[PDB]
RNA sequence: AUUGAAAGUUCAAAGCUUAGAUACCCUGGAGGGAAACCAGACUUAACAC
């Protein structure tokens, strides 16, 4: 009982982790996969905005924040390494 | 009324004897127990005011 109330309390702020995509190339553009594939990359970067990870992120906890993005095939993704950047520095609220 | 008449190719007799469907021969080769999946959802009640 101590253990599991205990535990409760590793709360952290600020947890800072790195989220590597790797892409398995093999499976081909079969009927829509580039177009399916960016529209998969934009859902991330909506998750990473508009969400968080774990427990009750609808109240704000977990919530995500973006560091740092960097594309290795700007074939497909050079549209959301810029558009993320577009979050690097925030000045006002409107913006 | 004939170079005729008469005359059982018959009798006895084991397709038997010896003889190994045996000799050599890998159920083996190839093949990812993987694929997908949020430990998460939410506060409510009571009386006082």
């Amino acid at each position: 009982l101590i253990t599991n109330y205990l535990e409760y309390f590793n709360i952290k702020q600020e947890v800072t982790f790195t989220l590597n995509i790797y892409l398995d190339k093999s499976r081909e553009h079969k009927q829509n996969f580039e177009d399916k594939l960016k529209f998969a990359l934009y859902s991330l970067l909506v998750f990473i905005l508009l969400g968080g990870i774990g427990r009750k992120t609808s109240r704000g906890f977990g919530s995500l924040s973006i560091i740092d993005v960097k594309c290795y095939d700007n074939s497909i993704c050079k549209k959301i390494e810029d558009l993320a950047k577009n979050f690097l520095k925030i000045s006002s609220g409107n913006e």
